[PDB]
């Protein structure tokens, strides 16, 4: 028992920059101190924006506040704490059933607004700030407008899936794949959000 381990703090590392007329991902920790600061659980870090790209010891992904949550996917967080200024932070949201965990969202963050607008034309955002079209085909799914290897989706779980107005529709939870082609996207609808809040 002595030597038993402790699973690390899922880390903020950058973030999607939405806040212009163009968007791009912004690295904020290196792997070295994306490594420590998982072990401690301390990031002093200044936290910006709405979509953070987050990691593990062993895995990158991104990760969403709506309404002063910071929610993202149980198989990339696990029950894992996030690092924060003053230390872990415990999980406030886990389901496992829809894939789905949130922590408080960091100080700084801005929090995207759940959407009402009852829309279908809906827009993906990537780890590499990749704006996709998406049209809703259902509670949790859409399809690409222009579908993409996986390879191009592959650490995005976790991103949003906007309205026109920028309002969260959903979180990117997995690729519909047909020999390596993301024709469709699943995603946590925001009312599932909405109800677990
Ligand atoms: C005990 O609790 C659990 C444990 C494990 C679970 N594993 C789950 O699925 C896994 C992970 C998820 C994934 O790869 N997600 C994305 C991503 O980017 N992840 S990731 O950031 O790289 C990351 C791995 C986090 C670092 C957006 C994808 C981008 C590219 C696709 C790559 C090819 C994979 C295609 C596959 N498609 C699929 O399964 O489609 C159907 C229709 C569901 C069959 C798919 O997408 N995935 C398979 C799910 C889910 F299914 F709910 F998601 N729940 C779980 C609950
Ligand atoms: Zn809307």
């Amino acid at each position: 028992m002595a030597s038993m381990k402790k699973k690390g703090s899922v880390v903020i590392v950058g973030r999607i920059n939405l806040s212009g007329d163009t968007a791009y991902a912004q690295q904020t920790r290196g792997e070295e101190g994306c490594q420590e600061t998982s072990q401690t659980g301390r990031d002093k870090n200044q936290v910006e924006g709405e979509v953070q790209i987050v990691s593990t010891a062993t895995q990158t992904f991104l990760a969403t506040s709506i309404n002063g949550v910071l929610w993202t996917v149980y198989h990339g967080a696990g029950t894992r704490t996030i690092a924060s200024p003053k230390g872990p932070v415990t999980q406030m949201y886990t389901n496992v059933d829809k894939d789905l965990v949130g922590w408080q969202a960091p100080q700084g963050s801005r929090s995207l607004t759940p959407c009402t607008c009852g829309s279908s034309d809906l827009y993906l955002v990537t780890r590499h700030a990749d704006v996709i079209p998406v049209r809703r085909r259902g509670d949790s799914r859409g399809s690409l407008l222009s579908p993409r290897p996986i390879s191009y989706l592959k650490g995005s779980s976790g991103g949003p899936l906007l309205c026109p107005a920028g309002h969260a529709v959903g979180i990117f939870r997995a690729a519909v794949s047909t020999r390596g082609v993301a024709k469709a996207v699943a995603f946590i609808p925001v009312e599932s959000l909405e109800t677990t809040m």
